[PDB]
């Protein structure tokens, strides 16, 4: 795509636990990779990966659902 793929920017600054939590800034925007329930996403930024919370960032576009 690289054109209207999924993303969200982060409205304030996350710091998850471990590897499996994703820790970004206010600001980040990430590509986010898949979602988890409908509370907790997954995505990469910073040359991080994990998961976060959606309640914390900014949905700027929706994942690919054909």
């Amino acid at each position: 795509d690289r054109m209207a793929a999924p993303r969200a920017e982060a409205l304030f600054d996350f710091t998850g636990n471990s590897k499996l939590e994703l820790n970004f800034k206010a600001g980040d925007v990430i590509f986010l990779l898949s979602r988890i329930n409908k509370d907790w996403l997954e995505g990469t930024v910073r040359g991080a990966t994990g998961i976060f919370p959606l309640s914390f960032v900014k949905i700027l576009k929706d994942f690919p659902e054909e």
